[PDB]
């Protein structure tokens, strides 16, 4: 039994920006009150984990990254009531405390206990459960899933179906839920509408899935890598366009194609220029544009507010607008009942020990999601 | 008899930017097919008319400005079916053709026949009905209400109750409808919510009226002119703040006052900086901010898109989101049935010959709405 004891295990530690991960031994403390220690089973490689390496997404270093994952509870701290040893779980990078003004609001999901807005890289109590080479290591988004074992606060974990295939449903911990919810919950895509989706990676393909589920008549995929078009069409895109093929700006192209602007547009990349382009291509009187991508830290965009005065709506969201702990178990149940598919997002599988090759695949443009198995 | 003949009458001509209006004789041609010639009875002085003088709003000069008014039909051109000679009418600076994609959409109101996006300063047929000293004079937003007689396209006029008081209901042609609709239709203010309103002129006071009608619990007025506060409280503000009284940015003040950000905020001034401040002060996960003010031509704002990624919604609108020809007659009927008040907006009632004095009252901070009577 390991309950109440320190666990020594392997993790992928990031000591420095712009360097490979280091797979080495870490010490994982036992859970304190209202904490849960999880044996990880599978984790996806999401572009936000790469943003930590590139310095796009700022969080304290050294760190154990990873936020899209699934595993099995090893032990629970005092007072935990929502999970037990042996349960299958998904860590929640957006917590759901259930008690703050956001958690009590009908639409809000960005719980005030989050570690996203002004990151500390700690547990809720301001301390760390990890040491490596005798030095304390930061957490990432309260989850730190690039480790054989992690410790999370109870408000950052959801119990899921015991029969769930963890190597698939890890994607409900970030990319699938974010893109799908951005379409069905945040934008509220309507039947018969025209949508434009900028960026055709795992999250943008999930936005396409949600637009098709909502009954859109036209779904235009936009990417500078034409090798992403075939899979976009498989999951519902009706047409795809590469901005590099055109002499005019793509907002003009899209407005012409849609006979005056699209109903719904989505930025699913992380660039300031494509956020403004995506807003401009929606119809000026009644269009809606949703920002999903994460841009380089602390940088401001420039835009003309007359784009809004005519009638456009501009919004963003984290995790598809879903209240995390209520929604994740229901999304897994819907997956088990074949209400949506996850296999189209999975292009590569590797053992955890080959995490750096998995990041190389993402950076080269070759992969959508690589799933790592422990 | 004036029907079918050129009319000579007085108008306020603006020959160049940054000069007083010239009150002099103009010639007004008879209406062509699908056009309506109107004898003006009352017109309000709105800040957007002043924006033409100051160069904030670019439109072809020389011009007859004025867009908030009410009058009586003098004659109709061939083919007109919606008004007749002797009817009371309000000119519509946002048209409603009924046939374009926007007019057919459930939410949109920015009809594609508008002269707001890329102003030509003409009738729909690309010509002008006004001459002055032998020279052609431009129209303004298809309305040109600063003249004893004007000619408007049929899609730019609504028939209203024959018993309505024209010296009051002229406000339904711009300021009342814009502010009220921005609250009740565009933002969709909810019962029990907290609202912040930036700018306490005629339009901002109308936003307050709409927030109170919608059941808001708290309505915080924001203005650098504290002389505006008493009237704001009379029409529903619960508190008023002056940014110049504080050592920290007003977005921080308003976030603290609202225990973490307001539900709804409104920019009703026309400044880039207050547009970004108003967005920032709404709650980061579920707040909504609406731009109503018109800022200086061709100038971009700078903002951090993380303000939207957390969950905020940013939108703007023209004319409160109301489909103009359908809505104006109903708003007049609602006024006649005592559903809202217009008197609180009116501080001064002057003859038309005093237009320049009326603009000086607005610029000095001393008036809300001056109504000019012909
Ligand atoms: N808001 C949230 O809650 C949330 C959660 C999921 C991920 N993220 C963000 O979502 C974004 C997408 O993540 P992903 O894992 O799908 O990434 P990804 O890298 O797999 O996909 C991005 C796609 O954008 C395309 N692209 C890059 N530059 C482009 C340009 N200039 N024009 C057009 N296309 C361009 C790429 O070719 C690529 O296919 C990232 O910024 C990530 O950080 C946000
Ligand atoms: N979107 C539309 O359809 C629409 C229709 C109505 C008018 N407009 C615009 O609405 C705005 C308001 O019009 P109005 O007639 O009520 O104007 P107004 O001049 O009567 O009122 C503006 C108010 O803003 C306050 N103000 C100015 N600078 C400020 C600052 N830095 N901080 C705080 N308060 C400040 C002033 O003291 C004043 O009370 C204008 O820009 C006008 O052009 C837009
Ligand atoms: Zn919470
Ligand atoms: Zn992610
Ligand atoms: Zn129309
Ligand atoms: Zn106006």
């Amino acid at each position: 039994s390991t309950a109440g004891k320190v666990i020594k295990c392997k993790a992928a530690v990031l000591w420095e920006e712009k360097k490979p991960f280091s797979i080495e031994e870490v010490e994982v403390a036992p859970p304190k009150a209202h904490e849960v220690r999880i044996k990880m089973v599978a984790t996806g490689i999401c572009r936000s984990d790469d943003h930590v390496v590139s310095g796009t997404l700022v969080t304290p270093l050294p760190v154990i990254a990873g936020h899209e994952a699934a595993g099995i509870v090893e032990s629970i701290g005092e007072g935990v009531t929502t999970v037990r040893p042996g349960d299958k779980v998904i860590p929640l990078f957006t917590p759901q405390c259930g008690k703050c003004r956001v958690c009590k609001h009908p639409e809000g999901n960005f719980c005030l206990k989050n570690d996203l807005s002004m990151p500390r890289g700690t547990m809720q109590d301001g301390t760390s459960r990890f040491t490596c080479r005798g030095k304390p290591i930061h957490h990432f988004l309260g989850t730190s899933t690039f480790s054989q074992y992690t410790v999370v606060d109870e408000i950052s974990v959801a119990k899921i179906d015991a029969a769930s295939p963890l190597e698939k449903v890890c994607l409900i911990g970030c990319g699938f839920s974010t893109g799908y919810g951005s379409a069905v919950k945040v934008a509220k895509v309507t039947q018969g509408s025209t949508c434009a989706v900028f960026g055709l990676g795992g999250v943008g393909l999930s936005v396409i899935m949600g637009c098709k589920a909502a009954g859109a008549a036209r779904i235009i995929g936009v990417d500078i890598n034409k090798d992403k078009f075939a899979k976009a069409k498989e999951v519902g895109a009706t047409e795809c366009v590469n901005p590099q093929d055109y002499k005019k700006p793509i907002q003009e192209v899209l407005t012409e194609m849609s006979n005056g602007g699209v109903d719904f547009s989505f930025e699913v990349i992380g660039r300031l220029d494509t956020m403004v382009t995506a807003l401009s291509c929606c119809q000026e009187a009644y269009g809606v544009s949703v920002i999903v991508g994460v841009p380089p830290d602390s940088q401001n965009l420039s835009m003309n507010p007359m784009l809004l005065l005519s009638g456009r709506t501009w919004k963003g969201a984290i995790f598809g607008g879903f209240k995390s702990k209520d929604s994740v178990p229901k999304l897994v149940a819907d997956f088990m009942a074949k209400k949506f598919a996850l296999d189209p997002l999975i292009t590569h599988v590797l053992p955890f020990e080959k995490i750096n090759e998995g990041f190389d695949l993402l950076r080269s443009g070759e992969s959508i999601r690589t799933i790592l198995t422990f």
